DNA sequence: CATAATAACAATA
DNA sequence: TGATATTGTTATTATG
DNA sequence: CATAATAACAATA
DNA sequence: TGATATTGTTATTATG
């Protein structure tokens, strides 16, 4: 089903790292590629499962949520060398206990999310220098920008988004774009994977696509195509942290500190209080604008974060 | 564990119904109480199997949703019959697709409502009627009434509601009372059970206690006080049925027909409208004042039906 | 003498 | 109703 | 001659 | 992460 294979992904990654000239050993990395290897040829369920078990043992001391995310490292990888029916997809798995309890942990920390909006009193401040950043040289500003004016995930913006102008009757979409490319999705109806859909812009759709096109067209935007997770990561990522948090730092809410994210949590909220419809709810058109599932109204959940100060005056308004 | 015991509860309802001098055979409650018999003795669990898989094949050509109801009705008998020990516990259950299902086609059907709320028109007039309800003698009437001014369940209303006045500081609340005796619920940390809370009321609270303690004091009301759910079901459902079909009938939203729940939606929608600080969501909002669970942000789901014409129209004031 | 680079470690949607 | 893909933070490594 | 009463049957939160 | 409690609709029954 077969007893044989090789998770090649991961030897590539051992391979490469065998001579940085810094950094951290890849042992994780290592402990699942020997668990792949000492599977070769295994064919009873109880070699299988005390394999598995030893390696539950030395997971023990990390948070549950690195627990979790490794879980999916290594049944990715059986999964990659084996093949969908490898008996071994049946014993390494977490228990129903630690899924239903990262459950009870993740809905908690969002009703008290609920319960405490925080006032983005500045959010004007941001979006405008989002704006701005659409019209620097270095398409590292660009893609910051992008993430504010249409709440794409960096992973989008940078590698895979397709941008289109949205057509309005006879002309063309003023507040509102066409975008394909979709993450954190695979194919299955109600999903939005490999769909095209039109979502709406904090700024002139124009200015949206033209920023775009040349952040596509720069050198490090041909290198950042159709990369990976792991290496738009690598690549990026602790960049567009630190250039983050210096962008924002003196008119981010002082709640929180600023982090790429919060650019897709605030134009949602934005999006929301321009262009919503009224025969709507929040939480049904943050689900259409943010790309989530048919009849999912419940990621919507974790991105009610702010109140804008005029919702916030107004609703002062009383009595 | 122990292998003798009766269902009380459904022997009851059987000798009863015995002589009625109208109305349907009581089919189900006579299946129930031949199967808690049969059960009599039976330590086998291939017996037990073969008794309730009889069981479900009786069962099939109904409802989905008339199924997982019967279960309940099965497995509560079991739990009186028996205790929470017996084996037969494990057994009659339905299978983990059914329930999977149904909660895909009620999630289905609100994502439908939270894409098309209804537009309620009149419900300025709708609030005036519950409040006209409030000054009425007819208790029924007042029941209505406060349904549409406290949005509390007619269970709770009518049977064990207590009402009280909130303070306001060194006053009384105006425009707020306290509530206590929640229902569809257990004892649980997080629970609203047994717990007294604040909740907001849409007319002048003296009026809405003052009304309820005319409910509580008239005939009728020491009747209600402290039924079964079953008892004031058949005592009193289709009459508030009819009553209040025939009170709205040409005010309510033309999309749906006049039902006592539809008070409690109306009630949420307009006191967030009118209530909701500023720094708290629809869902969090709404859980709260209806009595949900901690954490519990996904029932509020449930009540999200309405838009207010004022709503409507302002959001329609966009360019 | 100390710090950039890298992956482990971790949380979120 | 089973067990993921992205984003965010920090410890450890190699290196004139 | 037909209809109120009752529980089955069903959906919702 | 197991298998409920309430609200809403209709078929069937007994009955001068
Ligand atoms: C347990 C599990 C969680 N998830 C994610 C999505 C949910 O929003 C989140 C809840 O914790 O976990 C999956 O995608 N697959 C799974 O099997
Ligand atoms: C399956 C199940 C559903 N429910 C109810 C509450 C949920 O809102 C609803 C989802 O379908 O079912 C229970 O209370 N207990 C259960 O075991």
């Amino acid at each position: 089903y077969p007893k044989t294979g090789v998770a090649t992904s991961i030897v590539e990654k051992i391979e490469r790292a065998e001579f940085n000239t810094a950094g951290r050993k890849p042992t994780v990395l290592l402990r699942i590629a020997d668990f792949i290897a000492a599977m070769n040829g295994m064919d009873a369920k109880q070699d299988m499962q005390a394999l598995w078990d030893a390696e539950i043992a030395i997971m023990n001391g990390r948070a549950q949520t690195t627990i979790i995310s490794y879980i999916t490292k290594y049944r990715n990888a059986i999964r990659e060398a084996f093949g969908d029916d490898h008996p071994m997809l049946k014993i390494a798995t977490g228990d129903a206990a630690m899924y239903d309890e990262a459950a009870r942990v993740k809905m908690e920390k969002i009703a008290n999310k609920h319960g405490a909006l925080i006032t983005f009193e500045n959010y004007r401040q941001v979006l405008k220098i989002c704006e701005d950043c659409l019209k620097s040289s270095d398409p590292l500003m660009i893609g910051i920008g992008l993430i504010g004016m249409t709440g794409r995930r960096p992973y989008e913006v940078f590698t895979q988004a397709e941008f289109s102008p949205a057509p309005y009757g006879k002309g063309v979409s003023k507040w509102s774009i066409l975008f394909n490319g979709q993450a954190k999705t695979k194919q299955g109806e109600g999903t939005k994977f490999g769909i095209t859909y039109e979502i709406p812009v904090l700024t002139r759709s124009e200015t949206v696509l033209a920023a775009y096109k040349r952040l596509r067209e720069s050198g490090q935007g041909k290198l950042w195509h159709g990369m990976s997770i792991d290496d738009f990561s690598s690549e990026t990522r602790l960049l567009l942290r630190d250039t983050v948090f210096n962008l924002f730092e003196d008119v981010w809410p002082k709640e929180e500190l600023p982090k790429p994210y919060g650019l897709r949590h605030l134009y949602a909220e934005v999006a929301y209080h321009n262009f919503a419809p009224p025969h709507v709810t929040k939480n049904s058109y943050f689900a259409a604008i943010l790309g989530h599932n048919n009849n999912d109204l419940e990621t919507s959940l974790s991105y009610m974060t702010y109140t804008l100060p005029e919702d916030r005056d107004n609703a002062l308004a009383r009595l």
